[PDB]
Order: structure tokens, then C-alpha cells, then sequence
């Protein structure tokens, strides 16, 4: 007996989802899509040959009762409408990053989950299901390296478009550290500090890139952390974590190793989609199996969408700033554990 | 509209692959299982939920018109008897290795599927599945070492049990090699040759472990591969190709580095099982998928299995000789190209 | 026709470089040793069989006519009295780190040098001649990775001892970073900025370790500097380059690969001594011939022992304030390019 | 009081053993050199400045009772009769490979030396001094990985001149490994067995290239090893000892890593002088400093260069037989343990 889904947004994303759980996971269906350019919410519908009600609108989707959970996958701030009406409409929403643009939009969100009584929101962070991160995951919860003291780490782009801004930089992009950073460490960030080194000739003029990022926590961790976006050479992730008695450090994607013309290489990717391609399809099924099989979300909580929507306004702060700016966070609800 | 399939044989790994087809692929379901041990495929059926059919034998099962396909994944010699079978039944199916334990029994099944008109028998060879060797495939294909001169490669394991003997080495064991590495280098091969070095002390005293095993190819090409068994520091896949003009050679698992007490560590497996999970997926879902969408199955041909025949028995026949053997090939059907 | 060498301060790193030009390099002697504690330079005579004659300062040492050239390799706040009586006494010094212990020191040291027409001094920055600091240079030399626009750096140390003070971190320790990064992207440094972690369990209570620093330049090179010495795994040096178009990276130290239970490890030293070996043998032997065959010394400047200096204040005043401190640099003198 | 060394054979290597003794180590010079081309002898003498007197012959050389000891470093087959010479001269000589260009050559040597009574004959194979191989000696005589069990070795060279016959790759070339290997693992080798893969594009007509050799020692160690000198893409050596509980691998020369254009890139060299400049640096200072201090030579005895050319004899045996050939070794004389 599968589970029903409706996408709310048949953008590329919203596409590479729609198409991992058609042809690639176990146990749903897509039999809902909306989308506001409603002739590509029906380009869609044919190409993958779906049996879905094409709506116009999130309202008349959630309407259905068919579907029993959403993708949201549209725009960046039609994001909380969406969700919380999913939310009200009682069903079960797996949402794309960001959870909301703004702090509060997030806050307004944990507040309806808490009073509707369980779990319905797994935002998708998909970092904490590629297996880099879990052992890395795996390892500090084993205390292999003793008490964690400083993290570097980087997020690097070939190049970008002309539409990518300054602050897209900390919201779009060093975002999926800032979730998996504090998820890993367990602590929660305490203050943000931009720095920009000498501009890149491959940044466009109305780029500030790179630059880097410092963040202490609470504990006394304390991450650099490096966003260059025309870096030129590939997409590349880097994370080190140092600890009192030892350094762990995520891998490279796997590599055949070539001999030739005086170099030893291994291969770097070029596409960020390619880059976790497997972790979105592990993060997918587990949204459905852990609803199937539990009747509640597994993944991160609203709540850990709240934490990275005040941490990457903190930044944006810091950003025009040049000053230390900090990070104030609610307290946590027990709601959350 | 979903592939329905019956898995003959409830082993250990007719249960890797019932429990991935139910709860991780897409597009198929177990409707019929029928073991020898008749209590044991009814624990599996319970054990996994199953809407299925417990049959006392395969012709019962292939009898039943719901199933379309058949996972063979029983005992290495009960293989031959429900392929053939299953071929006259028209039905597809999947077949784990080996494909027959003697070389004309797999020919006796090459007869039968030319017959037939279309594939429906794809052997489970793995390893052309695992991306590491897709990548091998990939370059080769593009010519970026030139022509290919040398194979080195290693398959090593941790420890054996008691019921590990000589031959299987090259017949369990040696065995993907023998299908990866011609598939690669797209080579028949043209002669084996064994040779015992000093037997290791992990090794029980009836098994001859290590072995080397040389093997030229028409073209020229020679390689040596690595057999040892009571290696016992884990379970390790190396294989190096040398060609014209460079090297190219396969990946390690993705690991975690460590630094810690003198030492710059990653970290090696300790379980067979877990080094091809991801190509075990690739694999079966590909047998689904092709199927689907095409008519008739896409992997590894009954062919293949044919050659994986012949030349593990050049092998054994080298084993007890200590001669150079020979590796004669009935000519290629055209059914086949 | 030998190079005939006067040692003043006969310690254990005095003692290092007694032996390496006695028993390792080529050209040159040691016929005059003094120390403070008179009794140890001539145990020292002894043990390495020397035709040295002992002073009881370095007055009487720099008045022998024998010596034309003196290694200064005395307890650190007694280097800028001995060197600039040797440059008046027309003499070729060669410096141990650090030059003096005060900018100014080593600014009344860079004007008796200006006077005295020729370079005759040599600063002990070893770095510069290690192979793997010398394939940097090179290949931003160039333009391998076209423009720098990041650093990422890291100096550690197993343990230290109770007489290993907070300031020493970046006095006697991340000194060597602070010469080498300038004169590999050639560029002054234009602003320091500590930033304490956690403290460590490994660090004593009155040591405070880790910590990063922070440096820019004037062209707008960032550059993060992490120095821990209780980090309990190893010594260990580690120096990224992040350019426009690419990343150069320092290597490790030649190491034989292992894989044995679990893992597959290299190795890390323990001795800090153990490091630079072959840089020590390589920047003396280039001081003695740059001085037989040029009539002058070659390495580090004494200009380049101020800037440290200076850079090493700057720290220290960062250190204590928590703010961001400045490096103001004097107009450097026509006498050095 | 500096050791007194006469040159015989003022080469290409011979000049690169004059250029160190007199530039780069400690404790010794060259004061008599003699070549075949006198006129060649002259003109060396006056390139580095030396203080030596040029003879017309061997013997004459020999006669000078200022030498003590003498560097053999001429054409190949001249050897043998230089060095015997030399021993009843009673001087000390350095011998470049081979020690003779015949097994037998090499018997006569070893009985001359056996009755002057003490060691006077250090034969150049330097790979022993080499950083990477003292390594794996120590783990090995430390029995990290237990007992050895095969050995997998590579000595690739970019492409070879006109001048290179297919024997040369036994003798010139694998001999380096075939006297490293023994040496390693503390066997005498039992039996060779050459196999020929495919010839290669960038070898010439005239000559076999690749080639595979097998060698099993009494032990029962067996060791593949390949030689392929129009690899084309650069010099390279390598060497992994399985053992029976783990694994030894050499290292990679150190180079700085680069991150380029989708490539993670480290460097390979193409000179084969540069791979090993300081093995030959330690192995001469070896040969020094082990006269001034012992009153015999060291390092590879008389008797490693005899079973160097019983063994690559058995190769060439077996290079144009394609059978399985066999080292004969006379009993190891009681003066060498
Ligand atoms: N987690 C990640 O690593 C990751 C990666 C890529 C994109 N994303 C996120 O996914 C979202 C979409 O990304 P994209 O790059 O595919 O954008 P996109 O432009 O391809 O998708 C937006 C689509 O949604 C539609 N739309 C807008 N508002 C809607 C609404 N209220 N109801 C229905 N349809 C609506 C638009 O017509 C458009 O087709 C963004 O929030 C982005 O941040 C996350
Ligand atoms: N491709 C690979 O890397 C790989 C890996 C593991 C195992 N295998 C192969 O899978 C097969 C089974 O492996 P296993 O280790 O799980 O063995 P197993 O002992 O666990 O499975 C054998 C099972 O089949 C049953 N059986 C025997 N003959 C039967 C028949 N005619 N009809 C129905 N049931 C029958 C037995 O009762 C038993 O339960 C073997 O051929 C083995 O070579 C392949
Ligand atoms: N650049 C490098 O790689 C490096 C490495 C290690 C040490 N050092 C530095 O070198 C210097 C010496 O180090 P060390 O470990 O040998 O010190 P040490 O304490 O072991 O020895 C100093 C010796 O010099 C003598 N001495 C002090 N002042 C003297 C003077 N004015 N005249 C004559 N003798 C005097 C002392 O009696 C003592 O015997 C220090 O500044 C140290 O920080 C540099
Ligand atoms: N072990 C190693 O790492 C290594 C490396 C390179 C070369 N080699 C070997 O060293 C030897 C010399 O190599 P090379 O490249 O210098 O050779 P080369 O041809 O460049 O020079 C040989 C020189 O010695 C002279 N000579 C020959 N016989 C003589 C004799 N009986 N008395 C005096 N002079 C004589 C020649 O006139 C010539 O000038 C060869 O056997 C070579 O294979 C060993
Ligand atoms: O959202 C994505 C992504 O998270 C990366 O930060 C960046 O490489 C992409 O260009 C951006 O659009
Ligand atoms: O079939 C398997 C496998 O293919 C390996 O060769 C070996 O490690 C296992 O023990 C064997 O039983
Ligand atoms: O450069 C070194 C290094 O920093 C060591 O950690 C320290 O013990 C030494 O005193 C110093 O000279
Ligand atoms: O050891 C070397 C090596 O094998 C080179 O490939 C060859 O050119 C030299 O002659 C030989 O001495």
C-alpha cells in the first residue's frame, strides 16, 4: 500500500525528485502537481508518464485528498505558504531548502507543528545522508578524536550566473554547512564574522567572492569556513574537524587514479548536482519509510530550519556589516527532545 | 504496472535480494518463493511481510502464471536445473553465480536461449555495475591510456571457514575477475597458469592460499592476479590496468581519514558483503527497468556466464598440474553481436 | 681553500650545526667556539674532534682574523648583541630565529648592515629550502594558479613542556609560517587578529592552546593560521594555497604505506627536529658557498628577520587585546632589491 | 685528516661522484683520476678545480700510494678488471653496477678479496641508502606484517634510445630490484621465468617492451615484477611486499598536490638520475665515513654483485628460452657472515 505525493513546484528539483521516486525508490507515487507556470506542471505530467491532477494552485492540491504528502519544491519564499497550509491541511510535507526566507517565517512554522502533535516537516538537508558525512557523524559520536576544537572547511563552485548575488553566497550556499555543522558537532552557533580576501577575477563585478566565514559556538568550536563560488577548477567540499587528540576529514568522491604526461591524477566533479546525487535518494526513501512504517518524519526538524534561517541572517548581517554580529535563538521547544 | 517475481532458493543472499527489490528498488514485488528447506522460505515470507506463494519446488513455482521473473539464487549446482527450466517457461531470469557449475551445462543453456528467440537470462555479475569499474570502462572506452598491456589485481578477504577449499579460490572467488576483466578490455582469454607461493599461516592446512594466477588474452595482454583469502586484514578489491601510454587503476571505499597517534589512517572493509551493495541495486534495478522498457534483459549474457565456465575449469585444470592450460572457446553466436 | 666558521653558543641547536658542517657538508671548518657556560664549549671541542680554539666571549672571538664568518646560535635574547658586533667586526654571521627579540632590535641591526656595503647576514628561516616549500614557490612563480587569494595553514605539535608560555605560540612557533607565507606570495602583511578555540585537555592551565590567527596583506590575502602544540598525534605542517583558478598544497613527509587490521595507514612524525632536517643541511651549505664563490650571503635577509618582527609584535599585542592589531612596516631600504 | 680517493672512469657518473664528493659531502677528495680518452680526464680535472694527478692507466693510478681507495665508474665491462687490480693494490673501491659483466667475473672477485682478508669492495647499488626502502626494511625486520609472502614491483622508465636491447632490461635495469628485493626480504632467489605481453607502440622494432618477470625465491616468496622502459608517461618505481597478516608499500617521491581543471594532480618525475640523488649522496658518505672509522667499506658486499649476475643471468637464460630457468648459487663463503 504506497504512499501518495503531491510536488508543489515542478521546477529541475522539483523534477529530480519527481524522477527518484518514479524510477529510482520504493513504496510512493507522485498522482498530484501544481506548478504557477501550469502549462510545465503538465509538460511534466506527460514526460514521466504520471496518473497525477494537474492544479492550479497549492490550495486545490492540498484540497485532494488522494494526497497524503507534498514536496515542496518551488521558489525560495513560496516556500512557507506553502508549508504551512500543508501543515494545517494535515499532511505530510518534505520541503526543500529553505525552510522559509526569513527567521520568523521558520518560527511561525515550528509553532503550528507544535500544537498539530507530530512530526510532519523533514526539511531537506541531504547532507546528513551522504556517507561521508555519517562517518564522520559516526566517529565523533564515538568520541574517536575526544572533544572537537576547530573545523575548517569549504564549499567551492566552478562559476556562476549572472542572477548569483553577494548574500546568495550565505543563504543559498554555505546553508547546508551551517545545518550539518552544528548537527554534527551538537552544539549551537554563538557568532558569525565575514572577511573577503582580494576579489576574483573570475567573480563578476557585483560578486563579492570569496570570502570567508568565521563561526564560534557556544563550547568554544571554532569553524573557518571558505564560499568561493569561481573557484574554476571544480565543485569541491571540504570539511576537517579537529579535536583535542585527533583530526577526522570528509573523503573525496570516489576516483580512478590515472598515470600520465608527468601527473599522478584523481578526477574532480564539475556539477554540485552530481555531488549528492545519492544522498538525495537515501534522504527521499527515508522520508517515506519512516512515515510508512512510523507515522511520523525522520530527518531535520523544522527546527534545525529555524537554526539555519537565524545563522544565515546573522551572516547576511555580518555580511554589509564587517562587524562580529551574534546569534540568538529561542529557546528550544520540548517539542524537539 | 509492477514485475512480479519468484526467488527460487531463500538463502542468504536470495534474502539480500528479496529485502532490496521490496524495500529499496522500484517497479517489482515477491509474489513467489519456494526453498528446499521448505520451513525456511515460509520464515521468510513472514519475516518480510510478503504477499507470496510458498512452493515446494521450482516447477510448481515456474507453473504459476503470476510471476514473470525468477531470482535463481540457490545452491551452485541446483542453478543449471531451474535456469533451463525457467527458459522453457519463457519466463525471465535473474542468475546469481555461477551460471552452472560445469562449462557445458552453461552451453546447454546458451542453446535453449538462442532458441527462445530473446535474452531473458542476465547473470549476476556485479562488479559491472560498481562505478569505480564504470569509470575503468569509461576511460578504456575513450582510449586514454592507449592500449591496454598489463593487468595487475588482487581480491583478498580477512579469514576463511573450514569448508574453503583449494578450488574455490578460482571458482567462487577468482571468478568476477575472470567476468570484470574481459569485459573491460574486451579480450577472450587465451591461457591460465597458477602458481602456489609460500602457504600463509592464517591458511588452514587443506587450502593452498595465496595463489598467483597468470593469464594472457589473445591480444597480448597479460595478467597477473592475486588470490589470498587469510589475508586477514580486511577485504580488499585492487585492480590496475597498464597500457600504452598510462596507468589507470581502481578506487578504495570512500573513507574518513584519521590522524591520530603517529599515524594517517583511512579505513579498510571487513565484510565482502558490504564492498558491492551499491552495484547489487544498480544491478537488479537495471533487470526491472530493462525488462519494462525493452522486452528482454540488459546485463551480463548467458554467454558471459559461458566464458566465466570454461575459464575457471582452465584454472582448476592449472590448480593440480602446475601446468600452463589452455582456454578453448566454442566461436561466439551470432545471436550474441 | 675552506670557509673557516666561528660558532658562538655552543647548544643543542649550536651543537647541530657544529656536527653537520664537521661530518655532512662540503668546504668549511669550525676553529673558534664560545659559550657562556665556558665548560661546555670545550666539551664540546672534545666530542667532535674540532681544531677550534674556546673564547670566553665573542668579542675575542670576532677579534681572531682565522674566522670570517660566525652561526650565532645562542640562548634567543643574546642574538642581536653577538650579531652586530660581528658585523663590525666585518665578519659573516649567520642567524638562528629569532634575528633579536625586539622590532627595534633588528632595526639597529638592518642600519649596521646598510653601512657596511655587503650582505653578511644570513637569518636561520629554514623553510625556504625545504623541497616541498621550494615546488610552492615555483609554481607561483608561475602562475600555476594564477592570482592567491587564500591561505590555510596549520602548525603542530605533540606536547610541550611547563616552561611553553601563550606568546611563545607565536613567537617562537608560528614565526617560521609568518617568513615563509610572505615570501611566497610576496606581499606585507597589513593586519593580525588572534581568536582563542576551546582550550585543549593536552594544553596546561596556564598555556593557552589552540588558537587561530588571522592575517591579511595589502593586496588582500587571507590567511588562517592555526597553531596547536598539544594536539597529541604528531608534528605536523600543513600549508594550502587557494588561488584564482586553483589550489597548491604542501606535501607530507615520505612515508611507506601500511594496511593491517582495519586500516591503511601512513605515518606522522613525532620530532619537531625530525622535520626540517634536510632544509638545515641545505641553507647552511648554501651559506658557505654563497660566500666562496660570491662574496656575500644569499638566504633570508636581515630585512626579512625585521618583518617578522615586527608581525611577531603585532601578534602578541593581538594576543592579549582580543582586537584587530596593525603591522606598520618601515619603507624598505634601496640595499635590498 | 680527509680520506684520499682516485677515480677510475671519469663518465657521465663518474663525474656526478666527483661533483659530490667534492661539492656535497664531508670528509674526502679526489686526487687521481684516469681515463681511457686521456684528453677527457684533463679537462674534469680543471672543470671542478681539483688537486689530482692524471694517469694514464689503472695500474699506474694504483701504483700512487697518496689513494687509498678508488671509485671504479667506467664503461660497463671494464670493470672486472679494474676493480681485481685495485684488490691487489690493496685499495678501496667503490664500484658502480655492474660489479662485472659476467657471473663467473664476479667469483673472481670474491675469492681476491677473500684473501686480502678484510672488505675493500662496496658495490653501488644505491637503492639501499634510499629513504623509502630503509623503511620497509625496518618494518620488515620488525615483522609488521608477519612473514612475506609476494611481492609486486614496477621500474618504468619514459622511453630509451636506439642503444636499448631487450637484455639490457635485465641487466641494466631490473638488476637495481633483483639486488633490493633479496636484500629486503633475506632469500636467495630459486627460479626466474620472463613472460612477454603485447609490444608496445613506443618501444622500437628491435626490442621486447614490456615484460613481465617471476621470480620464487626458496622461501616460497614470489615476486612479479615489470619492467616497461617506453611507458611514455615517466620514470617510476614501484614496490609492495604482501605479508601474511598486512601490507608494505613504497612511497611516491614528494610533491606538492595541485587542483586544477577537474583534476586532483600530483607530479611525477622523468629523469631516472633524479629519482634516487640522495641514495648516492648517503652511499658515498657511507663508504667514507665507513673507512675513517672502521678500516673496511660497508654497505653491498662483493658477494650481493655475484648473485646479482648469477640471477640476471638465469633472466636473459630465460628472456629468449621462454622457459622456466634456474639460480644456481655456490655456498656462501664463511668471510661474509
Ligand atoms: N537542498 C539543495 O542542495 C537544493 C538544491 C537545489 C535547489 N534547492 C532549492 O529548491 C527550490 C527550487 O529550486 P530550483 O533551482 O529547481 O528552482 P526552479 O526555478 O527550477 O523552481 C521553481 C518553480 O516553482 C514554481 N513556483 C513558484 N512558486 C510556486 C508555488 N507557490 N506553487 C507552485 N509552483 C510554484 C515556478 O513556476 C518554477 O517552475 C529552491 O528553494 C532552492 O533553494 C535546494
Ligand atoms: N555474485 C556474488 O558476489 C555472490 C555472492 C554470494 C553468493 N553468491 C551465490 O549465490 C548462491 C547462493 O549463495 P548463498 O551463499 O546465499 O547460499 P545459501 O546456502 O545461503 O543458499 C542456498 C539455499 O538454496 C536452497 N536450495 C538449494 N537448491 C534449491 C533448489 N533447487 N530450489 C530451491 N531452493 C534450493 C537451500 O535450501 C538453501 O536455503 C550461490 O550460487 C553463490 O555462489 C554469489
Ligand atoms: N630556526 C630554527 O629551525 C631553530 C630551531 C631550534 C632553535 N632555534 C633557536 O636558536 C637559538 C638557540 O637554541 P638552542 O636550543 O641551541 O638554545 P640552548 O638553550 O640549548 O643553548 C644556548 C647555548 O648558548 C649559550 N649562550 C647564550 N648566550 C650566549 C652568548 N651571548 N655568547 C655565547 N654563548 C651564549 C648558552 O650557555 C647555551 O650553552 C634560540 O634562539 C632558539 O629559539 C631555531
Ligand atoms: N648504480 C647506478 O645507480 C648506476 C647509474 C648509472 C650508471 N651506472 C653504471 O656505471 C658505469 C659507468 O657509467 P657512465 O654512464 O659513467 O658511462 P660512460 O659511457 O658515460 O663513461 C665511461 C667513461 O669511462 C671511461 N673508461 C672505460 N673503461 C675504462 C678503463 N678501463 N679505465 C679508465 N677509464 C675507462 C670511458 O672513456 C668514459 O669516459 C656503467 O657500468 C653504468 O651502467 C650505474
Ligand atoms: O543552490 C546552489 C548550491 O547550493 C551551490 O551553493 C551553488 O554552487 C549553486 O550555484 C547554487 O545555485
Ligand atoms: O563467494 C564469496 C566471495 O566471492 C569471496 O570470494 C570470499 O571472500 C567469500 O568467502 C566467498 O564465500
Ligand atoms: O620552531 C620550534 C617549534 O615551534 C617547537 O614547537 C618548539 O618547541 C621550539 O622551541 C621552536 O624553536
Ligand atoms: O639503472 C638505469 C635505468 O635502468 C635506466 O633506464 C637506464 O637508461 C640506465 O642505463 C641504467 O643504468
Amino acid at each position: 500500500m504506497s504512499l501518495r505525493i503531491g510536488v508543489i513546484g515542478t521546477g529541475a528539483i522539483g523534477k529530480e525528485h519527481i524522477n527518484r521516486i518514479t524510477n529510482k525508490l520504493s513504496g510512493a507515487e507522485i498522482v498530484a502537481v501544481t506548478d504557477v507556470n501550469q502549462e510545465a506542471a503538465q509538460k511534466v505530467v506527460e514526460q514521466y508518464q504520471l496518473n497525477a491532477t494537474v492544479y492550479p494552485n497549492d490550495d486545490s492540491l492540498l484540497a485532494d485528498e488522494n494526497v497524503d504528502a507534498v514536496l515542496v519544491t518551488s521558489w525560495g519564499p513560496a516556500h512557507e505558504s506553502s508549508v504551512l497550509k500543508a501543515i494545517k491541511a494535515q499532511k505530510y510535507v518534505f520541503c526543500e531548502v529553505p525552510l522559509a526566507t526569513t527567521a520568523e517565517g521558520c518560527m511561525r512554522i515550528v509553532e503550528e507543528e507544535i500544537k498539530v502533535g507530530k512530526r510532519l516537516v523533514q526539511v531537506g538537508f541531504m547532507r546528513r545522508y551522504d556517507s561521508g558525512y555519517v562517518q564522520l557523524k559516526e566517529a565523533l559520536d564515538n568520541h574517536v578524536i575526544g572533544e572537537p576544537l576547530m573545523i575548517h572547511c569549504a564549499h567551492r563552485n566552478p562559476t556562476v550566473g549572472d542572477n548569483y548575488t553577494t548574500d546568495m553566497a550565505v543563504v543559498d550556499t554555505l546553508v547546508h554547512e551551517i545545518d550539518v555543522l552544528h548537527w554534527l558537532v551538537n552544539d549551537d552557533y554563538e557568532s558569525v564574522q565575514v572577511i573577503y580576501p582580494k576579489k576574483s577575477k573570475n567573480a563578476l563585478p557585483h560578486l563579492k567572492d570569496p570570502q570567508i566565514v568565521v563561526i564560534e559556538t557556544k563550547g568554544g568550536i571554532v569553524i573557518n569556513a571558505e564560499i568561493y563560488v569561481n573557484c574554476k577548477y571544480g565543485y569541491d567540499i571540504q570539511c576537517e574537524i579537529v579535536g583535542e587528540d585527533g583530526i577526522i576529514k570528509l573523503p573525496e568522491p570516489s576516483s580512478i587514479s590515472l598515470r600520465k604526461e608527468g601527473r599522478f591524477s584523481t578526477d574532480i566533479l564539475m556539477d554540485w548536482q552530481r555531488r549528492f546525487v545519492a544522498a538525495y535518494d537515501v534522504e527521499i526513501q527515508d522520508f517515506i519509510d519512516s512515515i510508512q512504517k512510523k507515522g511520523e518524519v525522520s530527518g531535520p526538524t523544522a527546527w534545525d530550519g529555524y537554526i539555519a534561517a537565524v545563522t544565515t541572517d546573522a551572516c547576511v548581517k555580518a555580511q554589509e556589516s564587517g562587524q562580529k554580529e551574534k546569534v540568538e535563538l529561542k529557546e528550544k521547544p520540548e517539542f524537539y527532545q
